[PDB]
């Protein structure tokens, strides 16, 4: 079972621009998560072929990551922070969907979590 292509990172057909909201998911969020000793099986997709899981792609039908969510926002790919966060939960939620409670996978994904959590009760104002 190859791997899918990755999710869109750029489109010309997408409108986008930026906000306070998307500078701070970027400068303060991204960048608080993606140093977490935790972060680095979610810097990339999941390559299903390099881990021997055939099934992930036939479980997860909305890949996410957040090397694809740098990319986006470096990209200012997105229109609006709800977007963005919503991948940021997508990606936490496939993990706890394919994995089971209390696998490694999930404890490192409920530590990056919570840190969002607490960066997202912190968003910004819109102005
Ligand atoms: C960088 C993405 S990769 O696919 O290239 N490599 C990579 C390497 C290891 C991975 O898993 C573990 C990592 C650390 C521990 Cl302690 C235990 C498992 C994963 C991985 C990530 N996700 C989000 C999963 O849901 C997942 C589910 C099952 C197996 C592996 C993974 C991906």
């Amino acid at each position: 079972s190859m791997n899918p292509p990755p999710p869109e990172t750029s489109n010309p057909n997408k409108p986008k621009r930026q906000t306070n909201q998307l500078q701070y998911l970027l400068r303060v969020v991204l960048k608080t998560l993606w140093k977490h000793q935790f972060a680095w099986p979610f810097q990339q997709p999941v390559d299903a072929v390099k881990l021997n899981l055939p099934d992930y792609y036939k479980i997860i039908k909305t890949p996410m990551d957040m090397g694809t969510i740098k990319k986006r926002l470096e990209n200012n790919y997105y229109w609006n922070a709800q977007e963005c966060i919503q991948d940021f939960n997508t990606m936490f939620t496939n993990c706890y969907i394919y994995n089971k409670p209390g696998d490694d996978i999930v404890l490192m994904a409920e530590a990056l979590e919570k840190l969002f959590l607490q960066k997202i009760n912190e968003l910004p104002t819109e102005e």
